[PDB]
């Protein structure tokens, strides 16, 4: 179980990760309405939430989503979108750890994910810091779904520390680097992690254990079915890092369950 | 068993659905002959069959194929083609029940494969009912493959009881709507739906029951194996909403039987 | 175990194989040297290797690599590119075993390579001969991964006997035809065919025996672990056409093997 003010935030901003997939929200003129195609995002469309920066086709690996101001719920939040393109995928399969001692001493991240992001790094902190010094008032949130979520991860973890906290909600993401990386992300100061699973959802069961990743503290598992509403009840908190009984259990994954993250999250078109 | 007659009609749509996914058949002069390559539509390809229409991303979610006239045997056929691209594989995933109740009535189809149908309704009606007009004594014929063939469900069921008759050949389509949608396929006057299947395929099980689809009767369950011929003998009829003893039985599914619909089906570049 | 020299032609041509996946590597200016990125060919890169030809987007199935003129190694090497389009994916596919009498009677090979080898058997023909008119002291030398693997095992086949030597290196190549054209590949003289297989790598038991595939001998087997560095005694010739025991075992098949052959491969962008 969770708090229902806790609970509203998962389900917000796991519309904010579903908005990044809409392909109209990867190249919009700054400070139009963030929509999104169905019920894909209705919390966000109800929200004064406008563009800050869309992009696509960025960096390497095809850096993909929005960096959005809600002034209903005072926020600055940067949303990558997952993985749709080809190049998304490459990017995702280059999976040896490479060194990122800027970050934390001794940390070792995934290659692809900390590539993409070193590559757009200096342009979107910029415009984060231009949003903040303009809004000291609002809160600063990353969020994504799968690739995106570790992303924002990634995103997170190298610009805290600047005078603003930084919040992270993943969902479903993939492990993002070594135990040294897994712990910096349990114990960093300056903002807090939030990194949601659902059921047996295989994502978040990659890369694997043996090739040398691990999963920052907490997981918040998501115990409801595919298709079933989530209650607050529905949430489980699981301490500790590779922690298992949550999302990492040796039973069968599954793909659709990464579709359900409170609703249907990377289906957008 | 089936009759030699409906045999040779699975057989030549069997074709037409391979044809349209030919890359040369969704952008091709009005007027020319249909063909394909390396022995992917040789029934289609004797015919006098020619372009009425070629489509290629079309409305949302990347609808593809042609529309053909066929003087050999008195035809109007709407090929849609199957799963290719991306954008088609999306759609896909969009499994949610959405009202389709101007349909018919307590109706709910899949969201990705209608809101598809419904984005090129009004231009491939028209064309159809050209079509019509122009030869009046063909027969409309709506046909596909995988994704192609739940398009021609939706299609068909949409644009019966305008004054002609539509019947629909599907082949290892998905399930594409609730029970009430179920029915309404099994009955709809107008033309006929001839559901086909091919031994374990695993498309046919998709979307699974327990997201709430079911499958029309009856069930035409080709028997023998991939990569081997089919003959009328190897073709069983099933009656019966969600019959089990086809290809929806609780054994192991199989991919590549998913391409074998009395040839290659899928494989056309 | 194999010799030393043999080990580091088997690592060469695995970073040659590598390099055919960086796209800049598919229309680079004839005459340009030949790089990767992240470290992809180290020991092409220190070599005196350039274009001869860059290609991408050719023939049928989107046939992609380059011809390299390697001066150090005295080398005319052509190196096709593996599985990464769509129409990549979808040539795999077309796996109904075609005759192939103009390499040997009784021969049938995988539709979808053969194929594609044939559109552009001409094109590349003459520009190897013409690599050989100019430089005829250096070796000739077929090399890819995955798919690139299968075409070059063809391409070797088809135009050996020419008065030049062509040794072919292929990396997790998946079967490419029949029993006969396996016996062929394996006793076919006018250069040496080098099949190197890594462990549970799922590529090299597709397409499955029980559609008429059959593999050539000998086998290279790598026993070594994915992200582990391969030495030459981790690496086992394995004598016989099927023979079981190498990567043709009755255990669960590995997707990330796959990638893992000397370095990272198929990752390059
Ligand atoms: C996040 O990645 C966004 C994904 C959401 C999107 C958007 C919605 C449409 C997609 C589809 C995008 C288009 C995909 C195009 C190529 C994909 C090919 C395969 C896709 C699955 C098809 C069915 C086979 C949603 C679809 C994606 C579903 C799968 C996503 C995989 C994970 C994405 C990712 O981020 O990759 C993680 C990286 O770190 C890669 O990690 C690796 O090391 C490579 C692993 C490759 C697969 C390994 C196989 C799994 C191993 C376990 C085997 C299962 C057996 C278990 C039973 C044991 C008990 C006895
Ligand atoms: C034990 C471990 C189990 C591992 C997971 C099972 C194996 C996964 C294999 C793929 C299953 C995906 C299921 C998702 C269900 C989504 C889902 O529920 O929706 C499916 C949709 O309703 C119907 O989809 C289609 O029209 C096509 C079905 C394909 C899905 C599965 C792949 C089979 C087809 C392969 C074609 C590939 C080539 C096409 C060309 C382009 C590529
Ligand atoms: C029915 C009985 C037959 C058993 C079923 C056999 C198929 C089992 C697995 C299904 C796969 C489809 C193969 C169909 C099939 O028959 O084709 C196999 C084809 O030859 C594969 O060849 C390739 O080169 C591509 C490999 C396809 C799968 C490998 C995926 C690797 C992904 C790595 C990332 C790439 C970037
Ligand atoms: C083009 C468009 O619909 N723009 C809307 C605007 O009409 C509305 O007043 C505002 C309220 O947040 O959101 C935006
Ligand atoms: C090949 C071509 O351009 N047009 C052909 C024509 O020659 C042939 O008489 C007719 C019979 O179906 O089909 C069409
Ligand atoms: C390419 O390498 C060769 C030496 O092997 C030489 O022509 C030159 O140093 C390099 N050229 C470029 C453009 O890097
Ligand atoms: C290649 C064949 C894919 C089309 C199957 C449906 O969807
Ligand atoms: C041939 O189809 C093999 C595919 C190469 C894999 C590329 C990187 C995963
Ligand atoms: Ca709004
Ligand atoms: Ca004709
Ligand atoms: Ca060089």
């Amino acid at each position: 179980e969770v708090s229902q003010d806790l609970f509203n935030q998962f389900n917000l901003f796991a519309q904010y990760s579903a908005a990044a997939y809409c392909g109209k929200n990867n190249d919009a003129p700054a400070g139009t309405n963030i929509t999104c195609t169905g019920n894909a995002c209705p919390e966000v469309e109800k929200a004064d939430a406008t563009f800050l920066y869309s992009f696509e086709d960025s960096g390497v690996g095809d850096v993909t989503g929005f960096l959005a101001l809600d002034n209903t719920n005072k926020l600055i939040v940067l949303s990558f979108r997952g993985s749709r393109s080809i190049e998304n995928w490459i990017g995702n399969l280059n999976f040896d750890l490479k060194e990122i001692n800027d970050i934390c001493s001794g940390c070792r991240g995934h290659d692809g994910f900390t590539s993409s992001w070193r590559s757009v790094a200096d342009t979107l902190r910029q415009k984060v810091e231009d949003a903040v010094r303009e809004h000291p008032d609002y809160r600063v949130v990353f969020t994504g779904h799968s690739l995106g979520g570790a992303l924002a991860t990634v995103a997170g973890a190298d610009l805290r520390g600047n005078g603003y906290d930084i919040d992270v909600f993943s969902y479903g993401a993939p492990r993002v680097g070594n135990r040294a990386f897994a712990e910096f992300l349990t114990v960093q100061t300056g903002g807090t992690l939030y990194r949601i699973t659902h059921t047996n959802d295989i994502v978040p069961r990659l890369p694997p254990r043996e090739f040398g990743y691990s999963h920052s503290s907490p997981e918040y598992w998501i115990k409801s079915g595919t298709l079933v509403p989530v209650t607050r009840n529905d949430i489980v908190k699981i301490e500790g890092i590779d922690a298992t009984g949550g999302n990492n259990q040796p039973n069968i994954p599954d793909i659709p369950a990464h579709l359900w993250y409170f609703g249907l999250i990377g289906t957008c078109l």
